[PDB]
């Protein structure tokens, strides 16, 4: 179990490290969210003292990634296919830090199953994977990169 | 044997992903390889439909690879010995994307093994790693940056 | 006992392949520790042939790290917190870098507690990734960044 503890405090610890490159590529043009990264960068340091203490996390920041995505993802065009990874360097920087994401969630997904940690901890995660790909999506927008979507 | 599946699939997305970004530092300088990537990314995406549903998977992109890394490689001086994965930064970011296609490799073998998905999604992974490794020293040449060989 | 060093060998490999990248944003600006990076990835070449070969592996490369920690601490102001892992483009990298190499060391310590590596792979691992985070640090410093502490 305590193997469980140290991947699933790695891999968070490797979701903020690839957060905070795209953060980087974020400040350096004219995007505005870059706060909203940083606030991230933030609940998962609190995600990882959890995991590691089981302990509270409260739904606060659930809610508000949730309002996030709502708000970008109504000033996105309508979506119903997988889009390839790309959209510029900022959106898929944040495409990959998106599949970091999802691998964090699978090695927190045992530790909640065991009763070792809040359940809470994956759903954030969970909503963290769907803000990051609302986020990269929004960002190809806004630098007027055109969505591609592959189907044959 | 689902917690199996969901790992490929989510590495072959990490991969992709990968890729993606790799593509945005191509397409910025005077690189034409860059529709090779997008094409590859497509067929990562029926890659993770295959693992997803076992399923056929052709081997057309399997044979367009080798193809590929044919071209390539004639074009590259002889290498009996590992070079530092550098290069500038096309070639150090594709020899990233080289690394996580072999942990996806790595996710596809237990599932080809028992009899889960076909052993050319295993294959293609293979391939696309060599195809990547000869890629990143195809831009370092084209770059004019020196191969970097350590012996001691 | 050969699927967790094909996990060990490859996830030094990315390791070392994420390195390059960083070191390809280090030589671009004006810092001057390419060279060191440079030699841990010779090192980690041979860490690799270590795993897949047990074999001896010499304590030289981990007390010239411990030396290098030292050189970057003692320029450094006082830490006792975590900070958020940004502070520009190369410090975020190389927390990439980090964590990647934390991941390294979880692949590696199995080997070494069933006899199968040396002891002295895994402290190099140990020894890089307070090696990164330092470095990490020293470039944020030189660039003019700030440090980011986040407590509530
Ligand atoms: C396996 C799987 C994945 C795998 C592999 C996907 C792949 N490359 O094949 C991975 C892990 C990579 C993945 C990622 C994502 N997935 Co997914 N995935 C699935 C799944 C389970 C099967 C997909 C499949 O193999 N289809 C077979 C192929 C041949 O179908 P297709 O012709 O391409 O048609 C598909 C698309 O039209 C898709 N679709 C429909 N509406 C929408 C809307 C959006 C935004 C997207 C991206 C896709 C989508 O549904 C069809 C049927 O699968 C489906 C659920 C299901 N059982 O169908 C969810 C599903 C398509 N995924 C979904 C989502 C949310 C995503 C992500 C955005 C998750 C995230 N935050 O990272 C990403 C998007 C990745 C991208 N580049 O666009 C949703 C999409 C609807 C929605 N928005 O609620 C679904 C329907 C699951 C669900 N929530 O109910 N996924
Ligand atoms: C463990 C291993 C790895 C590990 C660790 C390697 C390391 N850092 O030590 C990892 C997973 C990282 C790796 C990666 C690769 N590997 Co490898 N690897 C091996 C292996 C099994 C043992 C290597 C070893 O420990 N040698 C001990 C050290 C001390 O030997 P050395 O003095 O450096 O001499 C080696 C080189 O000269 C090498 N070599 C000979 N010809 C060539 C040609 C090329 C292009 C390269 C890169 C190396 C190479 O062979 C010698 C003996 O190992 C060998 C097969 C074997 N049993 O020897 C394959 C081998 C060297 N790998 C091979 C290949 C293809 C690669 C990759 C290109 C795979 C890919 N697409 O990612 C990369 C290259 C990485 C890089 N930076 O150059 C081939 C090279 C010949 C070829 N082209 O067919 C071999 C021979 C396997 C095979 N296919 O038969 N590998
Ligand atoms: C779980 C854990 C991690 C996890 C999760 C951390 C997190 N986000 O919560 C991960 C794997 C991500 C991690 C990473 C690191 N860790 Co750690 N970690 C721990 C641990 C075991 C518990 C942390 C915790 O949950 N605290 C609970 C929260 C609420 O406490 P807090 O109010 O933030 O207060 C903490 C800080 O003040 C910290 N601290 C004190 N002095 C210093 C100095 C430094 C440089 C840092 C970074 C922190 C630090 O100690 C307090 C108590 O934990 C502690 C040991 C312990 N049992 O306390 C080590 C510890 C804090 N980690 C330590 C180190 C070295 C690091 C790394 C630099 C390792 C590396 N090379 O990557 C990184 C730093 C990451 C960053 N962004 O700053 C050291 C720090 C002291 C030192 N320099 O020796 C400790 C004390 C372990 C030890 N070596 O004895 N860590
Ligand atoms: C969109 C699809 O992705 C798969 N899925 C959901 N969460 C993860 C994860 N953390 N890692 C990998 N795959 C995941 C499910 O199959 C879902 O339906
Ligand atoms: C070049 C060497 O890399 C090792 N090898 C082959 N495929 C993988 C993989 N997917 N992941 C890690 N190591 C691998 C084998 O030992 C091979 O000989
Ligand atoms: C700083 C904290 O990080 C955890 N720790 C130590 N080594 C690793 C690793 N390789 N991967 C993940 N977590 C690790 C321990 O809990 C340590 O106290
Ligand atoms: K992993
Ligand atoms: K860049």
């Amino acid at each position: 179990k305590d193997d469980q503890v140290f991947e699933a405090v790695g891999t968070t610890d490797e979701l903020s490290s690839a957060i905070g490159f795209a953060l980087e590529l974020v400040t350096e043009k004219g995007h505005t969210f870059a706060e909203e990264l940083q606030k991230i960068q933030c609940t998962l340091q609190d995600v990882g003292s959890a995991l590691a203490t089981y302990t509270t996390f409260k739904a606060g920041p659930i809610l508000e990634l949730e309002q996030w995505i709502d708000k970008y993802t109504s000033q996105l065009p309508p979506l119903t296919a997988f889009i390839l990874p790309s959209g510029g360097k900022i959106s898929s920087a944040l495409h990959f830090c998106r599949a970091v994401c999802c691998r964090a969630e699978r090695r927190v997904v045992p530790l909640v199953q065991m009763g070792e940690t809040d359940a809470n901890v994956a759903k954030f995660l969970n909503r963290l994977s769907d803000y990051l790909f609302t986020l990269a999506r929004y960002a190809a927008m806004k630098e007027g990169n055109q969505e591609k979507i592959y189907m044959k």
